[PDB]
């Protein structure tokens, strides 16, 4: 159970980390009196700070044992059902494949050979200067 | 009768391996208290691990017996039938095939040959600065 | 708390910075009076830097309280509800995409391969002078 | 009478090679019980066993005969009668090809000879930096 | 104050500086008479001089007051409002551009893989003379 | 007389050489009784040999005199009436081609020559780095 | 006061410097009388050189005061109004672009990346001689 | 007069040269009796032979005599009057092709010259890696 | 005033340069009496020569006075009146183009950026033979 | 007189050279009687000889009389009037040719300038290995 | 007076020089009596030669005059009237053209500029084997 790192797989460590100095700044110049920036910067620090943990609390646990019996039915599902009849259609559909090819490379194979004649002729003249 | 690989094929290895840190994961700074997570992280490993095993033993062995039969029956018929019926099919078909690209070849073959040049005047002058 | 840098992110630090020598110049030969020029430079800064405090004392701070709520909302929902939804998509829709590939495969692909015949009798001739 | 090998040409062994370990796996941490593992195996691998000897046997002999008499008629025919009406085809059809060609040749080439003066006046000034 | 300079940033510096030759000029050959040029050279020159400097005097300061308050409110918003806006649109629109991407390269992916068959049989023949 | 080759040219050679293994095999595994392979292999190879013979010896000698004489017939004409009369074509249609080349060449001869000029302003700057 | 050169910018002198000599040349051989080359070459001289001159004194001074006060007006227009006008543009329309780029990166950007799959199966074979 | 070669510049030599390995031939374990391929060898050769001699014999010298006359009309024809006829053909057409090409390259030849200015400003950025 | 040259320019020196030699020639074996090629030299060459020289006596110089009062007042206009016109046309159209630019490069840049991606999977296989 | 070569110009030397052998030919084994092959060669060399002299003998000089007027006739007129009429012709449509190639360099010139600036931004990555 | 050459300048040199032997030739084998072909070639020669001198001097020297006058009048014009009126024609069309160009390069060029962004992400892999 690591407590520090929590995430060692950064999954969600793209549009799920804000921070105040990540959406209201003012560069230089157009500056605020100093007693209104010292108490904007702990207003929304502490405020989104308790919240977040009041809806971890309340309905986050009876949360986690639904999505748990969800997977175990897929995952049942998808190695004793599912692979078999993938493999299975392979060798049902054997004969249709193998006799249309034949008849598709006997009727329009020639049309576009000799369609193929036009680019054997080419003759190219270079001069240097 | 190894238990401990039991898929020395990787074949179902990519969709089916799912633990609780590719699920849910809190990257840093916005956390919870100690007390909830480690009772959600209990709560997901022990439900789907207990639950999978009750379903593989129920119906798992009277499923195997059922494509046991079916992939005999498929074996059998493509050997002995399907084999020689394809084989037979090329010997068939010569007559056709033959007498038909000799009657394109003398149709459509000049006819794309003359226009082929256009190609055959091709002057060039380059001049390296 | 830096109250010399105010934006170590170069977030608003483009469109947001606007002095008098940006906005009004005279090159050279059309100029004006001295007691005209040295007057509008004071009128201009003055005026926009004492107008800008006012705005941001009067409801700067109630601004802040609403984007923090705003933002916890959201944060939650992504990690716990939305994540584990994706995820689950992938498993579901296996079998669909496996048949309509096997399908495409069988009945398109002799068709464009004939087709690609043309491009085999090249001849170029090259002769440098 | 080769009983190890019985197949020294690779033509069957592609699509009818099926093992029991291609068909059903589990990959690690979603595993069974260990007598429900060691049960599905034998069934599986006994059941197809014993099922495909029992079908070449009935009808595995009545089978081959038929397959004997149809191959010897198609061999007579190809070698007597196909061959030689093939060759005396291209005998015949001299005459119609000889006259055909020289009309071609001489309307539709002087057309498309000055369409290709299009590309003799190309120049090309390059300037490396 | 520098009253040398007075535009050390090239803004208007290129369609706003007109002298009397760059608008009439005979290059030779083709003159006038001594005391015709020497008077219309003296006559633009001052004129355009001194109407410059009333009109910046008249209505030059009353409008500098304008664009400073005008300024103000819109660094106000951009800081404040539409930056916080902006950003919340990102994480909002997450669902629906991930199943979107998934069902499209489910569908067309295949169809645009075997029409890419054409180039796969190029044969050039080349010979240097 | 060769007794031992008969076919000193490869003419049928390709699809008229058919043994039993080339039609039923079995690769692995997936095998039959010792008593059922080892009486298949014979009826397959004693039937199709016996009665390839009885039907050369019918009608095979009866069918060697009809094209004796069918090819005596298309040699004579060839030699003595086709090759004299596809000659005296080329001599008498030359007055006809050389009128038609020479209109041809008079009048949409410089209208492809102008628009070829198109090419003649190229102009390629290019940067390494 | 430059009474020699009258137009160090090369502004209008190349439509304006014509010549006698660049009007009327009898080559050789074509010839005209000697008292006819001496009379018209003085005649068109000294015509153009006296006739200007009468026309820039007349309204040639009462000419240059009208734009003298023409272009003192454009120039105060260009600087205290246009210039602060169209910078204030750009800061305004910033949300709608923003927007209005990421909903068309969501929609169509898939659609155009399936389409040039086409190009991933070249090959090229190549032989010298 | 030699009776050895009878054809020394190889005109028919390709389609007129049959023999009897080259009509019918049997490959290898796909054999006949010894009887009846000693038999079908002598038949087919004798009858070709002999029968060919027939015709040649009957109807070969009075078919030579009526070429011969054929043949001295056409060469009288082209040397006296054809050639003559289409010299004189290239002296009469000189005023309207000389004409026709001068209006040509008066309408349309500066229309195709500025269409062709689209590849003068052509730019590349290349970087190796 | 030079008597010799009058044209240093070469102006009209190419369509107005005929010489009898240029127009009748008789190349070798057609030839005529030496009387007749004696004679007719000197009518063609006389008689041109003084046609030309009446011509230009008596409209030459009544025509030489008209054409210099007409480029006297061409000239006056250009210089002081179209020059300044069109400079100060830059000026006035200023702002519309400036937004105008913006407000295509808003819509329509997107749109044409996503279409380039189908060059981005450019894959090529070489192999010299 | 050269009574041996008769034609030192190889104008008739490619269609009217024939001999018996380049018409009949008999390659290989389908031989003829030595009483017909040595009476088929007399016939038609003997035939062809006497007949062609007859024929060139009756009417052969009076059709020389008759190209000689014919070609004298031609010969005058393009000398004197042909040449002179085509010349003329250039140095009238002078005027015309200049004035409307002015025009449409006024027109559609900057119309494709602008068109060309789309390759103006060509970037090529590329990567070896 | 060059009695030998009269034509130094080879225009009429490629289609008036016509001698006996380029109109009729028989190559070899085909020959005539010696009585006849010594026949011919004086009555085509002789005939032809006296014929053309006839005509030349009947016609011959009052055409000569008719050409004289009318160059005359065609050089005169072209010099004096047609070379200036040109020349003024490109001084009056220039306000048209320059204030044309502007507004072709304010509304299109930005239309043309977006569309070639298309070739800025071209990528190619490269791999010789």
């Amino acid at each position: 159970i690591d407590l520090v790192n929590r995430d060692p797989k950064h999954l969600n460590d793209d549009v799920v980390k804000i921070d105040f100095e990540d959406v209201i700044a003012e560069p230089e110049g157009t500056h605020s009196f100093d007693g209104i920036w010292k108490a904007s910067f702990t207003t929304f620090t502490v405020t989104k700070y308790w919240f977040y943990r009041l809806l971890s609390a309340l309905f986050g646990i009876p949360m986690a044992l639904i999505w748990g019996i969800y997977f175990a039915i897929l995952s049942f599902l998808h190695i004793w059902a599912v692979v078999p009849c993938i493999k299975s259609f392979l060798i049902e559909i054997q004969c249709i494949s193998r006799v249309y090819s034949i008849y598709v490379h006997t009727v329009c194979d020639p049309l576009f050979e000799a369609v193929g004649k036009i680019f054997s002729n080419v003759r190219i003249n270079l001069q240097k200067e």
